[PDB]
């Protein structure tokens, strides 16, 4: 049902298990908001899966072959052949993650004032998109904004929004349609194959370029060859290479599915826009040959990124994130269904339905649920939703989350029963979660810096 | 009731996930010698808990700063003062690894023709001894033998017996009393602390020495602090140097209780003998700076020496092997009692009870479980026991069982589950385990390189 | 003299010895451009001296020590510790390396319209600086543009051009004062502590903000220590504190300076601007606790950066370039003087005075430097400065030279005499050494692409 | 002339630079022994060249894969088929270092009262054949025994003595020929082909077998191919392969020439006697699978062994020895001739004239030259020759000699001058050396714990 890890603990980390009266005053230091927690004073941090996994000793063994060579790295043409061979595109370049892709993507393929659609968005995604002079449009489907719809492939683009936009704005007011496996904000939901060749057919019809946010792609894949019919015979590595095949490039964060603490790339098989692209990392990232990676990094990402292929790691990974989901289910839980690939998400509406959205429940649940069982989690909902730049007042996600994200290979089982048990514990008198409010809001991304108090 | 691992994992092992009918053919191709397996076609090797167990980051780092000189190296400086803070003892030599240091003690403690005795023996300290010309005495309670026996403190010297050797044979033909924590033939069983007590005031009352085989002197500790009474608001450490205030030395393989691959060493009190060691050191191991380890090795056994000070590691260690020995136990697969610090033994005797012992029950289980489940186990039955060269005929033990011994800080709660699965699977039909016959023995340690066909 | 190195070597890199026909051969594959070379074709590689560097033992250690947590991590602290504590400013924001930095910078302290004035400047740093609306204004003395003038502290800022600056344009019209430490473009020149202080001086009476570009901060203090009169008594770290107790913050390049291979990070003091680096860091870096930084790199670079304050590692790491320049002015091959901190820059104009700059005497004298000796360097001369793109014209420089720039810890003296050597056998027969044409050249940034062959 | 270091520097270990005041009472904390100086307190130690060796990036690659397992590891695996390749020998038997091989080869190859014939000794390999109860004769050239005599090939056994010795005690007296590649008490000087090929055929026409004493036998195929006539042509690894084929087995210290810090392995041809190592192996060493080993540590071995082979490693190896000591016969300074592989051994006569060799010359120069330079030797002189058992009174050798023995990979010819520079400043006045007498000696071994003072 829930298999074993696919490999052995070759080295450990030290942790500390600090007493709740302590953790009070961290959480009270940090303003009440999880993003200001000492790494020094959690348990279990699950605060992101993004830069936080475990590699492994081949991985390691890259570590100390680091060619650190300015230009012409032994380990920059290991990192562009594997990608080429995986992902399939003709050009690589190399960024320190994935915002630095974006970064150079949104410069490189936006006209001021074209749109770009998606299915959601993410912050620095959405941000690289807007600052660049395009207007974002969410396709996804409507299910994926309602967290309590149990339906697969949750994460797929639709169609008729597709079309709409395509008829209202003209297809050479689109400047790309930007594709995200799996969609981080809906829950980690996984897109099929069968949408990717739909958009891809429809895109290409127009003219319209299609990219990838590419960041757990693995999982997407794992999703596919779990749920999608015709590719339970297929591996990992197949799926994979067929996903891209519809796609006119990708931005990478490493940092997810490549197994590695830092590390992205940008990828694409156009050639004038490959030209462009080595113009313009050379200013924000470093020489298209590391582009702010050390040689070591690109190593690591290289094997990473072949790792993740192995079916045994990705189902395990799967696996382990739907075990969480499961057991909070059984206790009554509320949750946002299906799990994704990466993270459950808690549904703090109903986890805390004495509290309006205005007395943020997702922040107070994290607070909470940090002082109660040592597990710091990450507020993703109106706090992080920000505040609409035409009235100044706060945007009104359906998602209001609480998200649990678990890094690859770090936590066992036993771990996610001691997540599991608290969380459950604290569910039994979920009445006790005060409410919270700005006591400082910066004016731009307030989620990560913005301090709170109770009432 | 089982504890979550009180640590992350930092980094992983790769292995192969190869399925059962490729595990058959390798068996074949070892002979139905689990010895003969390659560990790259093994999943979870349960072999031993020897030199086996993962590092933490800390240690790591230690390896990092290896002063591999000759004479002086800060790493031995380092080695020197843990040893001597946390055991109490007044001078160390290292050793490559534990039967390096009995090499050692054998050597300077022993005159032809004098006894030693102890709680029962292990291979390489036994063979030390009578190389040395000594005659080894078990004076072990008679409990000890019973496999079945499920009581405290298995592994108690009986007081009596001592005092029936003492009378005996008097004081002067008495080499030392060997007193060894935990007792690895009994299955890991401890020894009281009241026990320790009072055979170090018997044997002082005569002017006999004591030293101690303290490889699993931590996991004996946890013994004290979880059964023994008065100790419970003890520390680990605080346990640890009460043990060996009631010894004039030790031998210690680090690659069990101090968390690292390879390394040992040799204490004692007495400056005389110590005098001696540093001459005898350097012919057989190194200088008395390092004895026959690397500098980085020496750091690593100080650094993992202290983290195995932490009840939480040692508390999660000791349960769960204690989880597999339930589990299996809950099944009604016989096992020996009660459950030892480090290993549980399957009764082989009465798991293959279809077999008589000319036909290896303990060595076609180890095979079968390693066929079932991809884990490796070792025979500890009439195999290891070995032939009479006088007469050509079985030595016939007792006990004839397969071993299951845990590395420090490797496997999870879902290993032990694949590992207790698989074994409870093959005890449902344990009446189809066919037995075992030679078709190469050679002529001493056969354990290690014989080979077997069905019957 | 020239002190030998002030550390043992703890680990060695591999490289290949290929032999001067199959160096010729790469060199034709790499179009005779040294960018296009492999590294893994390279026995000495003085490309660059960023990035290149080669750790400690220590630093190494903390690599195994990385806390990659998201927010929080114990490596940021030991980051901002260190630097708090060498540099003085009150806030530190990490950043993948020095032009992440100065982005940040770029985009907080200039308003469309004004005015940044530096003695000299570099490439990533003028472009930020332009892309937010400034106009550069070189504020150096005037002997710095003399290549042949064998002064101290070249690199000063001409105080006279500087009250001219803010008496035409006004002080409201100055972004801010861009001081290098040292300056990169006249050859590694460094800058006096005297023209430090006037120049706090003078701005701060105009409310004139002062930012330094550090990245090679401790190159500059060793000269202050070994040449300007009164701090022959100072340590380097107290040289360094004073230096930039001078400054409202700066843009920092670990990868040059503080002997990493990755790294960099901004500093400053007002709380304002801080708050909004914060922002905006998260947008194009990451976090402010790790800011495109894996949690083992700041580790590293805390330790690198307090290793670089040891004064017998600048001293021989300085007169290391220097012995290669005074062996190469002894036999009369022409450099720029003073030898910098960092590099040894060959004047090609002189050196290939048979050829004209439309020729690339310093590309030429490139290829036959690496396929003479294997030593891979730098053009800095007509094709770096590429192409005006209006009128389709070469960018004339009157430095045209070639860069031997070393890697901090990584060569020994026999290196530097295995490259002078070459380059003095090749200064014999200078006159055989041939011109080159553009047989590829890339639309910008041709430096790194262009292909030629001889004529 | 004197080549460059065929590599980089990967990383550096941190030194300190003490002054001559604090180095005077640790050479008196020492007893005037340099055995007991600690590794913190010097700058340069020449004390061995044994486990002192910088590693590879790709050998600490292989420290992050140690396959740790008891049996089987992929890492004995490789180290088995390496030395199959290069050394050419049928069976391998790990070992912790050389002299835990010499200890098995000693008890199986020996009968009670047997002759072991050999060019000089080593003092774990002589201490080994003489406790199984041999009696040595050295067979070494009478020149190998005068320091300044400069022949080539300085360690060829006579093959006069060898027939002598086979007529006077009989061929079935004799256990074996323990031929030493290179002869470390002679000054590391090497052996020709010619005197292996010669000795094969006169002790295979006896049935005597041959064993080497290989640690540094790569250093010995390099004055083959550079000095023996009709090697010139040939790799390294094929003057090493043809080495032993001309022996029936060796002993081999991996710290020595397999560039790592522990380790050494036996190999023979023979099955029986390989069949009793493995019985014998476990008792002192461990399996036959480790040795005492970790696996990392196999891993490294294996690799530096490969490692060795390369020509321009080997060669700058030995003419860096080779640089120290034309320096300081140039100066005048007496020097054993001609230089070694592995070190330059000072000749304390007739440094120290104006003493006898009752007071310790060689000893009392060790002492100087930490104090002068802090650069640690090692005296190999009438202290390390021991006291005559028959009499008690010392051993009288030729050779009274300070041995400065070079690491690999771990100094540059800057450091070189550091030790020669200081050697010949302190040669000067070489009249100011006081004599040493014990004011401790042990029983046996007494270079390695003795304590000395003045006059
Ligand atoms: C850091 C997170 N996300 C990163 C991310 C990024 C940015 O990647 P970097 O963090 O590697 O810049 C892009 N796209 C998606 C969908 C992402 O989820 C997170 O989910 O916590
Ligand atoms: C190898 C094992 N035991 C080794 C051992 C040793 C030998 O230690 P080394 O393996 O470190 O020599 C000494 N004393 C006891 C009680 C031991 O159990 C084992 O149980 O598999
Ligand atoms: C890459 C080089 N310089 C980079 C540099 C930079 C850019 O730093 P990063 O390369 O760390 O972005 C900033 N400031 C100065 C003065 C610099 O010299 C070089 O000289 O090869
Ligand atoms: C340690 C040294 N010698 C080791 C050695 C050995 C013993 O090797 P281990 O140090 O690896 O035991 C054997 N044979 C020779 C010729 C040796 O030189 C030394 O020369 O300082
Ligand atoms: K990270
Ligand atoms: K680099
Ligand atoms: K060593
Ligand atoms: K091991």
């Amino acid at each position: 049902n829930y298999p074993a890890e696919p490999f052995r603990i070759k080295s450990v980390e030290t942790v500390s298990m600090i007493p709740r009266d302590e953790r009070l005053k961290k959480m009270q230091e940090a303003g009440y908001n999880t993003f200001l927690l000492n790494s020094k004073d959690i348990y279990i941090d699950l605060l992101t899966d993004s830069g936080t996994n475990a590699m492994s000793d081949k991985q390691w063994a890259g570590m100390m072959m680091g060619d650190e060579a300015y230009a012409g790295s032994e380990n920059f043409y290991h990192l562009e052949r594997t990608v080429q061979e995986l992902f399939g595109f003709k050009h690589i370049v190399p960024t320190h993650q994935g915002r630095g892709a974006e970064n150079l993507l949104s410069q490189l393929a936006i006209k001021p004032g074209q749109y770009v659609a998606g299915n959601m968005y993410f912050t620095t995604t959405r941000y690289h998109q807007e600052k660049n002079g395009a207007v974002f449009v969410d396709i996804v489907r409507d299910e994926a904004h309602d967290a309590g719809l149990n339906i697969a492939f949750k994460g797929d683009i639709d169609l008729k929004k597709l079309q709409k936009l395509i008829d209202e704005k003209g297809a050479e007011n689109i400047a790309y349609i930007c594709l995200a496996v799996t969609v981080n904000l809906a829950g980690g939901q996984p897109v099929s194959m069968a949408n990717m060749r739909a958009v891809r057919e429809l895109t290409a019809a127009h003219g319209i370029k299609v990219f990838y946010d590419a960041t757990r792609c693995v999982e997407n894949a794992y999703f596919i060859k779990e749920q999608e019919q015709g590719f339970e015979n297929k591996s990992i590595a197949e799926i994979v290479h067929e996903m891209f095949s519809y796609a006119d490039g990708c931005t990478m964060s490493g940092k997810k599915d490549c197994l590695v603490n830092i590390g992205g790339f940008l990828c694409m098989n156009d050639d004038e826009m490959f030209s462009s692209a080595k113009e313009l990392v050379v200013v924000y990232e470093g020489m298209p040959s590391y582009g702010g990676l050390a040689g070591r990094d690109m190593e690591a990402m290289a094997i990473g990124l072949r790792e993740a292929m192995q079916y045994e790691y990705i189902e395990h990974r799967v696996k382990q994130v739907r075990y969480l989901g499961d057991k909070l289910k059984a206790a009554g839980v509320p949750i946002v269904e299906p799990v994704g690939g990466h993270a459950v998400f808690l549904d703090a509406r109903r986890f805390c339905e004495h509290l309006t959205q205005d007395e943020f429940p997702a922040q107070s649940l994290a607070a909470s649920i940090y002082v109660e069982t040592g597990v710091r989690s990450m507020e993703r909902g109106i706090i992080s939703a920000g505040r609409n730049n035409v009235t100044g007042e706060h945007h009104r996600p359906k998602l209001e989350t609480v998200r649990l994200t678990i890094p690859r290979r770090v936590y066992t089982y036993a771990h996610m029963d001691v997540v599991a048990d608290g969380i459950i514990k604290l569910y039994q008198h979920k009445e006790d979660i005060r409410g919270l409010k700005f006591i400082y809001e910066p004016k731009q991304l307030r989620a990560f810096t913005a301090r709170f108090d109770y009432i």
